[PDB]
């Protein structure tokens, strides 16, 4: 029910959330003009927004004005899976021959991110990373550069757009989302060093020089952990939750409301360092 | 996830590719040079490698450079039509600040899917201006079939569907359910039957640069133009049963895509069988 949906959300908010509103909300978390801030979202924890992901994007850009710059995460919805060459012989060909390639212009980002990435990089000006896998997308004053040349083989680590963001002093908020979407940590991983590092490897097609070829890609393993949180991490929570607490807790990010959603503001170079030394502290033992 | 991916692989059979898409469009009967409307349920298609884009490129092969796709779009976003029976603080706040349609970057409606959002974003895509049901368009009859969509009445005479009818335009159903069929709203309008139900709502658009409200005229195209109590089965849907007996006189082939079940109709003998359904069925002279 469409109705239903919108009277929910109504009254989360107690009434349409505007601009206005949201540009008031955020400067109150800390966010100012000039601020880098890669944004993770949950729309509807927000409330009813009046406009949907357009109102959150001009919201954010009230704030940082002209000369900042937001960035999320996007990744690609429909590339081959990784796994993909467990299949009989005739898929995997067939999608070897045909899976068409990634394409920073057109390519869906992942459904899982939900509505405000796809709305981001597909707004006049906004620049999207070229990687397959972990492509993110960026809009604002240090766009192209933070954007620029995504590293293929360890897409998370010293050359990556996480680093430039770190390196610019940028931001990360959480808006409505939990505290296991920041992806940031995902650097934190590439960075961190102690015993038992999961790395992967997949294939997936790319156009370069405007002709589709596959490639090889290397990688932490960003999708069940670059290590075994066993013993650092009860079961059944989430080790970037975890991380992201024990951050709270030790001082790192400011916790406050946005519309109706729970939101939290961090600066990226104290959160990745808190990271880092979380990781090898529980994971070395020495 | 990994099992998501082996029910839609198991209900193809295997990858659906962008060639096998082609080829089933083809034995369908789509035609170099064609004009289809087209709605589309990408999961009974089964496991498409690529997804919306490979749909689309699919379409694109067989129509060529002188055909033209279109997809109804809409607004995800529009403030809902009964925004005005709100109490008045939350109606003075959408009025102050609900941003302008732009048929650039507002969203289709996600009930139509993923593909009229794909579509849209192609290089070249044209957006029709109407804030409620925009449709969008990609080919060589795309800026025509979308200009100047008329602002009330949207889906009657000299609409985007009454162009798509005059061109010898058609529609496919992709996997999609009869229901979905756009083009019978346009019968709709056309009808003359008793107890036609009309909408009239407000929304943001931009005029020379400048948001305003303006108010807008539709057939009900929600509840549908006419209570059709009486002339359909309970539980069914009024479309559903113009389509199936549509289909039943001999207009339209049925076959498959992929795992989907499909359908292509030629457009003005659709609108037609579909005007006289109405006519015949809520007159009963
Ligand atoms: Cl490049």
């Amino acid at each position: 029910d469409d109705k239903m949906d919108e009277t929910e959300l109504l009254r989360r908010s107690d009434g349409p959330v505007t601009r206005d509103r949201i540009r008031h909300d955020l400067a109150a978390l800390g966010l100012v003009p000039g601020d880098t801030v890669m944004f993770h979202t949950r729309l509807s924890a927000i409330g009813y927004v009046s406009g949907g992901p357009q109102t959150v994007i001009d919201a954010l850009l009230d704030v940082v004005g002209p000369t900042g710059t937001l960035l999320v995460t996007c990744g690609w919805n429909d590339a081959p899976p990784y796994d993909f060459t467990d299949w009989p012989p005739a898929w995997q060909e067939a999608v070897r021959a045909h899976h068409p390639a990634f394409d920073p212009r057109t390519s869906e980002a992942e459904h899982a991110n939900g509505r405000l990435p796809e709305a981001l990089r597909r707004r006049p000006g906004a620049v999207r990373s070229r990687h397959p896998d972990v492509s993110l997308a960026a809009l604002g004053a240090s766009a192209p550069a933070l954007m620029d040349a995504h590293p293929w083989d360890d897409p998370h680590g010293p050359g990556s757009p996480l680093a430039r963001l770190v390196a610019l002093g940028g931001r990360v908020l959480l808006l409505g989302a939990p505290r296991d979407t920041m992806t940031l940590l995902h650097h934190a991983e590439a960075l961190a060093q102690a015993p038992g590092k999961r790395f992967v490897t997949y294939e997936q097609p790319i156009e370069v020089a405007g002709e589709r070829v596959w490639r090889t890609f290397r990688d932490i393993d960003s999708e069940h952990g670059a290590f075994d949180y066993s013993s650092a991490v009860p079961e059944g929570q989430d080790p970037f939750a975890v991380i992201v607490g024990s951050m709270l807790a030790a001082g790192i990010g400011r916790e406050g409301f946005v519309g109706a959603a729970r939101s939290r503001l961090f600066d990226a170079a104290p959160a990745v360092e808190f990271g880092v030394r979380w990781i090898e502290e529980h994971l070395n033992r020495d």
